[PDB]
């Protein structure tokens, strides 16, 4: 009765945060952060991995567009602390707005609005459905606008107080051109936050970065501002800036795009093997079977000493492409499908190899 | 239309197995397992760590109900490969026959049937109330026979295909001692198994001796067989068991049940940090802030040399019970709540730090 329970999937999420987002409690650990006065930066953060998870999720979903409409061209993140809010737009183009037959709604408010619901179902990041929807019952207010020329249509609903509430749509006929604008002030009371801090603010900024590293053909703009990011060499470039090696010279870098899915860059490591990873525009930051196997690669080659004592020399960087994803958790930074399913193949030329030689 | 898409929570775990159950794809790596000849030992293993855990699932659900019931004394676990039949029983306190009067079934059908359906939702591993149905669902066939005296019935229904299927319940009259008792063969086409092998069978089978290891006051019976473990000592003495230090001599164990929620041995390793540990009797292979937790005492107090450099001599046994669990994975192999939510403590007398000085 009060003993045996059956909740809602909204009761339950909020129940059961934890299970969805991550973990709702502080974690502290060195972590790759861009810091407004220098940059690019590895220190202890401490901050909630559910909060970037709800972030992480909207900028993965525009990052997915520009594989669903390639003549995308940009993406504006903005993050406003004192005010509570996060926007992030993208152009290419938007999403359809017309009744959807069967649900009987708005396509947008159904895909954003209803648990279960998305366009890959049947190489994004996007598979399982959640997501947005996750983002939206973690907001205190949550907008979505977009406009799809080919329907003839902008659409535009608010949602609020974690998706109990919400606007009807306007909707009115739209010839210009599309985007999609997401636009929520996260729930900080869920979280036991006060304010948005320099050390979630300082990943959330990184991970605009990572979009400029990660997602080929895409202008990205943080509040306002062009990132001089235009290449995966470039994006880096941005960690290896004034690193040394082992004779006080500035590392080396080997660049080798092997095909439109595998993107890399080696160098020395003199703390240990690292990496810094993306599938999908997704930052892999604890890894995956992905780095398992280009690394295997490379020290496979390399030798011609166990494997293991070279991974330590190794820093390697991947920005990929792989079919339908999977991870040890919620917040993704472990990838967990096998090699023989990824859906494409890395093979690394001769050249560089040879060149891989040629640094420590 | 085909492209926006919404599913039902059963379609979509078997859409999204991963998401669920974790990895439905084999996995290879050294772990603790009950081979039949050699009983205890460490080995490269190569299993489906979603099968695991919805065997793991239902056997936690047994010793769950001695938390609910510690007139509970015993759980029976078989395991018949030839038949592809599992059958886990526990005595103590049934599940009530009645109809339940909001959701007008009856309990054992709603909750072993019926999505985000828990008795734990308002110190047991149960908290997200799905689970049951996850085995459920990864079965071609799911019985469950329940018995509550105090409700004066008996129950029993089968689900299959996936509980795609069900008979209606059988219900009588009942007087006799309670059970529950849950029979599944879980699907191997979901895992891309003939059989259940040599490895997934000593996985499970570890899990029993885990479970006499774990679970205070139960005996243990694996395929008819009571299991020679009475306290956490004797399982400890399972691994520990022709283990050699330094000269030649078989490791000292040192003891200690703090409370009745903290219980641990300690030890020597000669392979570096190592530990074995559980949660509300869920194996935590990985770790987590309990051990953590604990770990900082011991270092802490040994050194009265960084704190890192003695965690490389320590091998730790806790057995311990935490309200409310979080983890990083499906598969539960690290538990990620902060020590200031568990709800208990470990204090650790000095007799037990200074009999812990004389082992290496
Ligand atoms: N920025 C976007 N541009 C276009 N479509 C989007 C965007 N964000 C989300 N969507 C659509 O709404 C669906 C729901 O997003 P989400 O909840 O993340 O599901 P998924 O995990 O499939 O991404 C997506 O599958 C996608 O079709
Ligand atoms: N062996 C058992 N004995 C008694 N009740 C059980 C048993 N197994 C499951 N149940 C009940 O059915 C519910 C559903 O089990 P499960 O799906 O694991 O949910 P939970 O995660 O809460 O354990 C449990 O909350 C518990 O109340
Ligand atoms: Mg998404
Ligand atoms: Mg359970």
């Amino acid at each position: 009765e009060r003993v045996y329970q059956k909740k809602t999937q909204l009761e339950h999420i909020l129940l059961r945060p934890d299970t969805y987002i991550g973990s709702v409690e502080p974690l502290t650990q060195f972590m790759w952060v861009y810091d407004e006065d220098v940059g690019m930066n590895c220190r202890e953060v401490t901050f909630v991995p559910g909060l970037y998870k709800i972030f992480d999720e909207i900028l993965v979903n525009a990052a997915d567009n520009k594989q669903r409409d390639k003549n995308m061209t940009c993406i504006k993140v903005s993050i406003d602390p004192e005010s509570n809010i996060i926007s992030i737009w993208n152009n290419g183009k938007g999403i359809p707005v017309v009744e959807h037959k069967v649900e009987k709604v708005y396509v947008p408010a159904l895909i954003f609005g209803q648990l279960l619901t998305s366009s890959n179902y049947d190489v994004t990041g996007g598979r399982n459905g959640y997501g947005a929807k996750l983002c939206n019952i973690f907001s205190t207010k949550f907008t979505v606008e977009t406009a799809c020329k080919e329907y003839k249509h902008s659409f535009k609903q608010t949602w609020m107080n974690n998706m109990m509430k919400t606007s009807e749509a306007k909707i009115k006929h739209f010839d210009g051109e599309d985007y999609t604008c997401i636009t929520f002030q996260p729930d900080l009371s869920k979280f036991k936050m006060e304010k948005l801090d320099k050390d979630i603010v300082a990943l959330m900024t990184r991970r605009a970065y990572d979009l400029a590293g990660s997602c080929r053909g895409v202008k990205v703009m943080f509040n306002g501002k062009k990132l001089p990011v235009n290449g995966f060499r470039s994006y880096v470039d941005l960690y290896v800036k004034d690193k040394l090696d082992e004779t006080g010279v500035a590392l080396k870098v080997i660049h080798e795009l092997a095909n439109e899915r595998w993107d890399v860059c080696l160098t020395l490591s003199e703390k240990g093997f690292q990496q810094i990873s993306f599938v999908n525009s997704i930052a892999t930051t604890k890894g995956g079977r992905h780095v398992d196997y280009v690394v295997d690669q490379v020290v496979g080659k390399l030798i011609e000493v166990k494997p293991f004592q070279v991974k330590n020399h190794i820093w390697v960087f991947i920005n990929c492409l792989i079919e339908n994803p999977t991870f040890d958790s919620q917040t993704k930074e472990n990838m967990t499908l096998q090699p023989k399913s990824f859906g494409s193949k890395c093979q690394l030329s001769e050249k560089f190899f040879k060149a891989a030689s040629n640094c420590g």
